[PDB]
């Protein structure tokens, strides 16, 4: 089997991608992040905190024949970005572009945190991870991708996201139309339960490369590109008037600016993300200082190659017994 699904920006800056999922029977559609650093399916739903509902449409479990208490079973999750939720679990039918998973643990929000209530664009999150990280307790539950696995014509998902446009999420088959050139392969650790590899380097726009192993994972739920300090500093030096702002959280620079390119390397390949990848816009609205889409990782303990670089690619998620990734340029 496979299954395709269009993958949507939930605003102007790319800050997140939507995917809609069939869950339950009749279908209940709800627009899920799709993220490869995590492993829980969660989902807004009719027991979370009516107060912490504002928009997102829920998923109703009374309402599928096919719907089952999984007993016993709770979950809590924090992110990187200080956001949480936690609730109990269900087992109910998930369909993602025509693949159909049964007995998927679908993880009901009875709490959520205010930036998932304040976003009413996600309806949930559909984790793409390894499942040891899943968080179902007392009994670990799979990701949908593990779940799928068997059944799919190839161990693998591929991920093809949009700059300021929609993009793709494949299951079980690598669509060969999708990049150009090559795609290169690269070894995964999967030690911390993430899609977790080395880059062999960088380059600031037209500047040489610079050779040197950057530990990071792939990671489709961040927005932006988190690196080392030193690798920060040398791509915001070549942008006049850029500085780290502990006020704003970040670099910043003039929003009359135009980016360089940003290079990373895969082996002997190279991906470049270009400058306007990297402008998050304005801190505030009317303000004429713009957010970097390039940030550092010191104060998170990985380096992250969240959107900003997966989005300049077509990335392949190679979960056969020895897991994998690909990049392909596009
Ligand atoms: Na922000």
């Amino acid at each position: 089997s496979t299954g395709s699904a269009t993958t949507t920006p939930i605003d102007s800056l790319d800050d997140a991608y939507i995917t809609p999922v069939q869950i339950g029977t009749p279908a209940q559609t709800l627009n899920l992040d799709f993220d490869t650093g995590s492993s829980d399916l969660w989902v807004f739903s009719s027991e979370t905190t009516a107060s912490e509902v504002d928009g997102q449409t829920i998923y109703t479990p009374s309402k599928s024949t096919t719907a089952k208490l999984l007993s016993g079973a709770t979950w809590s999750i924090s992110y990187g970005d200080g956001s949480s939720s936690s609730g109990d679990v269900y087992t109910d039918t998930v369909s993602v572009g025509g693949l159909t998973v049964t007995g998927q643990a679908v993880e009901s929000a009875k709490k959520v945190s205010s930036s998932f209530t304040e976003d009413s664009t996600i309806d949930g999150l559909l984790g793409l991870a390894f499942s040891t990280l899943n968080t179902v307790s007392p009994t670990q539950q799979k990701t949908f991708f593990d779940n799928a696995k068997a059944s799919l014509d190839s161990p693998v998902f591929t991920a093809d996201l949009g700059y300021h446009a929609p993009g793709t999420y494949n299951f079980g088959f690598i669509d060969t139309t999708a990049y150009t050139g090559s795609i290169t392969y690269t070894a995964v650790s999967t030690k911390q339960g993430f899609w977790e590899w080395t880059s062999t380097g960088y380059a600031v726009g037209s500047g040489t490369f610079k050779s040197t192993s950057i530990d990071g994972i792939a990671d489709t739920g961040t927005t932006l590109l988190y690196l080392p300090a030193t690798v920060v500093s040398a791509y915001w030096a070549q942008v006049s008037g850029a500085k780290s702002s502990s006020s704003v959280g970040g670099y910043v620079f003039p929003c009359s600016a135009t980016l360089p390119s940003f290079t990373f390397g895969v082996g002997s390949a190279r991906i470049v993300i270009p400058g306007d990848y990297i402008d998050f816009g304005p801190i505030s609205t009317g303000s004429s200082s713009c957010f970097g889409g390039i940030q550092s990782s010191a104060g998170i303990g990985i380096n992250i190659f969240g959107d900003v670089a997966l989005k300049a690619a077509f990335v392949v998620f190679n979960g056969a017994t020895t897991p994998t990734l690909g990049f392909a340029s596009k």
